[PDB]
């Protein structure tokens, strides 16, 4: 309920096409990526023995 | 008293339009989650037991 305004209602769907489309995208190359080393380096921690 | 040197002459109606508008842009959005997130969060919470 901001698409009575025309500059609340430009403003809402701005958001939607960062959010969704641009930074959605971003997210899952981040997080793989994070999960990439998180996973690599714990390894070369020394064993727990 | 800055009617003439043109730097400080642009500056000043530049807020006057720009911001009395967009921080109140932005106030709606923020006023429209914190309410929501907040209290949800808040309500997340235990009672006094």
């Amino acid at each position: 309920f901001t698409r009575g305004l025309k500059l609340t209602g430009t403003y809402s769907i701005m958001i939607q096409k960062i959010l969704f489309k641009d930074l959605f995208r971003f997210l899952l190359v981040y997080l793989l990526f994070m999960i990439g080393y998180a996973s690599a380096l714990v390894s070369l921690l020394n064993p727990c023995a």
